[PDB]
């Protein structure tokens, strides 16, 4: 293909499975070939193009797409190239990430959202494993866009509930609107998960998850979530839950960086900080 060897496995993405690989300079590439909703109804040419058109997105933190290949009930995507990701090295950590490192990755996480958001391009599935990392500590967010093009699949076991973890609370509770709030709160999980050394919501099952969150920022109601009621799995017999106080549960942050932990996880999207609004805040400028 497009005249590319030396492939080696190095992963498996949501949509299939990596490889790093080499062209004909030399130069390296991640290759992942697209495994799709469905794979034998050929691909349409509209998926194409809304994957081209990603092609635009240019930035020193987001992973830059080189090439779309499309042969016969193949689509592959060349990337850029990274080793690294986060979830790999909060696997290694024990308690997490130095205060210093986590605000870095923390910073370039939403530069790169923010660039993405300004363009009406959604991640839908931000998590550890898809924030790629150099030598140099540089963070890359892999996959923007991609859920647009090929929709968001119901995963093998194992990622699925890796997935879980991430997912906002209107959306575990049925919502399928277009909204930059999704990505926020992924955020915010990853912004405990970065303090804590494990997720902040480890729950196995939908429900199982949407309790999980009750449980440590309580249950929703009018003041804190007017209209939570619209949403279709809503059910007003939830078990009530207070808040348990911010410091109980993320160990010894800091003053700024809980306060803007806290905008993340807003259970109401509307009043969800949003990315740009974060990289104002004074926890970037201590």
């Amino acid at each position: 293909m497009e005249k590319y060897h030396g492939l080696e496995k190095i992963g498996e993405g949501t949509y299939g499975v990596v490889y790093k690989a080499q062209n004909n300079y030399g130069e390296t590439f991640a290759l992942k070939k697209i495994r799709l909703e469905k794979e034998d109804e050929g691909i349409p040419s509209t998926t194409i193009r809304e994957i081209s058109i990603l092609k635009e997105l240019k930035h020193s933190n987001i992973v830059k797409l080189y090439d779309v290949i499309h042969t016969k009930k193949r689509l592959v995507l060349v990337f850029e190239h990274l080793d690294q990701d986060l979830k790999k090295l909060l696997d290694v950590c024990e308690g997490g990430l130095e205060s210093v490192t986590a605000k870095s990755f923390l910073l370039q996480l939403l530069n790169g959202i923010a660039y993405c958001h300004d363009r009406r391009v959604l991640h839908r599935d931000l998590k550890p494993q898809n924030l790629l990392i150099n030598r140099e500590g540089e963070l890359k967010i892999a996959d923007f866009g991609l859920a647009r093009a090929f929709g968001i699949p119901v995963r093998k076991y194992t990622h699925e509930v890796v997935t879980l973890w991430y997912r906002a609370p209107d959306v575990l509770m049925g919502s399928k609107k277009y909204s930059t709030t999704i990505d926020i709160w992924s955020v915010g999980c990853i912004f405990a998960e970065m303090v804590n050394g494990a997720p902040l919501f480890p729950g196995v099952s939908e429900a199982d998850q949407l309790m999980r969150i009750f449980r440590i920022l309580g249950t929703p109601n009018s003041k804190n979530w007017p209209n939570v009621t619209e949403l279709p799995k809503y059910d007003p017999n939830f078990t009530v839950y207070e808040p348990l106080p911010w410091e109980s549960f993320l160990k010894g942050l800091d003053e700024s960086g809980i306060d803007l932990l806290s905008k993340m996880l807003k259970l109401d999207p509307n009043q969800r900080i949003t990315a740009k609004q974060a990289l104002e805040h004074a926890y970037f400028k201590e």
